[PDB]
Order: structure tokens, then C-alpha cells, then sequence
DNA sequence: GGTTCTAGAACC
DNA sequence: GGTTCTAGAACC
């Protein structure tokens, strides 16, 4: 396949029980949540990524077409959601597009 | 006077021995720098302004006209700018504007 | 106005 | 293309 490598990467990073701690799937599958934003900044992006921060994560994120689910109103927690990235379904990455 | 909060509050903000630990005046004055970017976040911006993250407290930076100053490439620092922002010249925050 | 979310454009 | 920096616009 000739999907981009964010989108590899992202699927490995969320995908990973020993990762699950600070980014995991949701329990249904339709998107991922990450937990203690700064620690997975510090501790996981530099081991996928050539940064450490989630400003240029999440940047990415938005220009893969990805969207921020709303926590409504203590939870320092942050959802992202693809409709074509599923739990279930990886061969759907080849489906997301980067606007260009 | 009638300056923002928005200034007053990070004029104290950085003007604080105790805070001093995770963002302080640079040793001239002309420039500010904040460390552990997400601890000051989490255990700071909360007791000034109305929400805990990085990224909101950027965008004001940038919309009272600061700027970045780059570290040209193990540093977990980000300084920030402005030329009405100094040290000795509180009276200075006055000249400061908001782009609207 | 402050906050949040996303995106433009320059620099790599 | 990825990263960084800044800004637009909607929602409060």
C-alpha cells in the first residue's frame, strides 16, 4: 500500500497496549482519546515523530481531516475522530486524504 | 489605566519569584521564557485565566502581537517577545494593542 | 474579550 | 511532506 506514514504511525501509536496508558482507542472503535497531553507529547510522539509536541501532532490531525470531539464542561483528556479510521478497519487509512 | 487583563495578568504572571520556576524574565528583560511547557500549563494559567492549556495562552500571546523567539536546534523552553513587554517599563503593557 | 478549534504559509 | 508559527472564525 502507499498510505502516508502519519497515518501508519498514528494507527501503531493508538494501537499499542504498552501506549494505551496516555493514547488508546475508544471503547466502541470510532475514534481515540490521549490522556495527560504533556507526558505523551514528552514521552511518545519523539519515539514516531521528529518533535515533541502536540501543537504539531494535533496540526496534523486537523490537515488529515481528523476533528476534535467536544468534552462538554477535573478531565484533562482530549478525542479525535476519522470516519475511515476504525478500530476494526485499517485498510480504510487508505481512504483518509491530506488537503493539498 | 485601561489595559487588558490579559497583560496585567502576565505581567504578573512572569514577575514572580515562586512562579519564576516555570516562566521568568529573560536575565536582560526583554523577553520572557516558560519551562515544562505542560506543567506551567496545567499548574499555572489555571490560576490566572479561565482554562489550563498551552495552546490558549499562545494564541493571546500572538494576538496582543508577541512573537516566538526561535531556538535554533534536550530543551524544553519556549521564550516569547514584544517590544512594549519589558522588564522596567511596566507602564509600557498601555502601548500594548490587540488586533481587532 | 477570552477560549477553542482549525488552517495558511513559510521554512525545512 | 512534516514542522512550526501565527491567525481566522465560531462559540462562548
Amino acid at each position: 500500500s502507499n498510505v502516508p506514514a502519519f497515518l501508519t504511525k498514528l494507527w501503531t501509536l493508538v494501537s499499542d497496549p504498552d501506549t494505551d496508558a496516555l493514547i488508546c482507542w475508544s471503547p466502541s472503535g470510532n475514534s481515540f482519546h490521549v490522556f495527560d497531553q504533556g507526558q505523551f507529547a514528552k514521552e511518545v510522539l519523539p519515539k514516531y515523530f521528529k518533535h515533541n509536541n502536540m501543537a504539531s501532532f494535533v496540526r496534523q490531525l486537523n490537515m488529515y481531516g481528523f476533528r476534535k470531539v467536544v468534552h462538554i464542561e477535573e478531565r484533562d483528556d482530549t478525542e479525535f475522530q476519522h470516519p475511515c479510521f476504525l478500530r476494526g478497519q485499517e485498510q480504510l487509512l487508505e481512504n483518509i486524504k491530506r488537503k493539498v
